[PDB]
């Protein structure tokens, strides 16, 4: 509250580690699905059902503009594009199993370097 504060984690690094972790989501196989933003004029139904698009190129060019506040923010847009897949593509599809499989690796990503 006013004058009472948590001890102060150190944050100064935060920018670095999620720029670490990105390059590594970018570099994974089963990344293709998520590169690049879905074309919307050429995949019916996605601009209607999806409300917040979003891919690994769009989480780069927002963190390398300062467009995150913190890395809370940074990992909401990571699951974003998650659970956009979640809902677009069946579990039993090559990218609904590449979702899972890179939601995976990510979330072990930020356990070992956050938690």
């Amino acid at each position: 509250s006013m004058s009472v504060k948590k001890p102060k984690r150190d944050d100064s690094k935060d920018l670095a580690l999620c720029s670490m972790i990105l390059t590594e989501m970018e570099t994974h196989e089963d990344a293709w699905p998520f590169l690049l933003p879905v074309n919307l004029k050429l995949v019916p139904g996605y601009k209607k059902v999806i409300k917040k698009p979003m891919d690994f190129s769009t989480i780069r060019e927002k963190l390398s503009s300062g467009q995150y506040p913190n890395l809370e923010t940074f990992a909401l847009d990571v699951r974003l594009v998650f659970d956009n897949c979640e809902t677009f593509n069946e579990d039993d599809s090559d990218i609904g199993r590449a979702g899972h499989n890179m939601r995976k690796y990510f979330e072990k990503k930020w356990t070992d370097t956050f938690k």
